[PDB]
């Protein structure tokens, strides 16, 4: 899995949405899609329109977007272009993207991988963080990912009927590193190859987080176990020469080429949109457009 598998050590800072009033957040649209289309359904199946088609996405985009901007919160939601040659539906991504131009909110087509993309933004000083279910963007760099952001809320199991509370939970890259005892972004990428990325997902079996960790920690790099007996079984797993890995993270394919504004939403588009051609309620739909402009007058009003 990844940086997840060392859980235990990362502990990140526990928080709610208030807290992070006025802070801008590159959302990662592939993983906020994901949580919409898995997590918002009517009796085990997503919603759908009239016509079947899915409508989750839209959904969660929508009143979850708008949730958030009450919260103070002002996101920019960042969508993967082309991944790199190791690494949704098209018309769910053109869905999305067309929602949000209706309701003013940005978003950023990345060159390669939104997490990248959202990681460099964060770096820039453009967004205070990244915001995913994943770690990808600490490993690109990011000073700060809150985890949670398109989740927060309560449910019922349905099994033992307990109230299950999700959070969002802060990780600042500086505290990780800190935490697991390394000095640098480097060795942390170094310590997720091991591990096992998207680009080498199978990791390194034979090698658990712990040992990984050590293994960083005592040699340095991945590089300086070369030199090392436990190499040749690193060299077997590793898809491709390590240093190409590395760059996939340290040097990750980005654009400058964005300028983020949160615009007023077109609440007549709006309903055309998400009323008349995928059977949203039309009340609610309405009501959160006028939610939305009060949230963004009430951020602009303290600039
Ligand atoms: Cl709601
Ligand atoms: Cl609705």
């Amino acid at each position: 899995m990844g940086l997840a598998e060392l859980r235990e050590l990362i502990e990140p800072e526990e928080t709610d949405l208030r807290a992070l009033a006025g802070r801008e957040i590159a959302i990662d649209a592939f993983n906020a899609l994901y949580q919409f289309l898995t997590t918002i359904m009517k009796d085990g199946r997503p919603l759908m329109d009239s016509r079947g088609r899915i409508t989750s996405h839209l959904n969660g985009l929508l009143y979850r977007t708008v949730n958030l901007v009450e919260e103070g919160i002002k996101p920019v939601y960042v969508f993967d272009g082309e991944p790199p040659d190791l690494k949704l539906d098209e018309s769910l991504v053109e869905d999305a993207k067309r929602l949000l131009d209706l309701m003013g909110i940005p978003w950023v087509q990345a060159p390669s991988e939104g997490e990248a993309q959202c990681a460099y933004m964060a770096r820039c000083g453009d967004v205070w963080a990244t915001g995913s279910q994943d770690y990808d963007s600490l490993l690109f760099g990011s000073p700060r990912l809150v985890r949670n952001i398109t989740i927060v809320g309560k449910r019922k199991h349905p099994h033992t009927g307990e109230i299950i509370e999700v959070k969002p939970e802060i990780m600042r890259l500086e505290d990780v590193l800190d935490q697991l005892g390394l000095e640098s972004r480097e060795q942390l990428v170094d310590l997720a190859i091991l591990l096992g990325t998207d680009y080498n997902p199978d990791g390194v079996p034979g090698i658990g987080p712990k040992r990984a960790l050590q293994l960083i920690r005592k040699y340095g790099s991945l590089d300086e176990l070369k030199d090392t007996d436990i190499w040749p079984k690193i060299e077997r797993h590793l898809p491709v020469e390590p240093e190409k890995l590395r760059r996939l993270f340290l040097e990750p394919e980005v654009t400058d080429d964005y300028e983020l504004d949160w615009d007023e939403p077109d609440e007549e588009g709006l309903v055309e949109f998400l009323v008349e051609e995928r059977d949203f309620s039309e009340d609610r739909v309405r009501r959160a457009v006028e939610r939305l402009k009060e949230a963004l007058q009430e951020l602009r009003k303290g600039g």
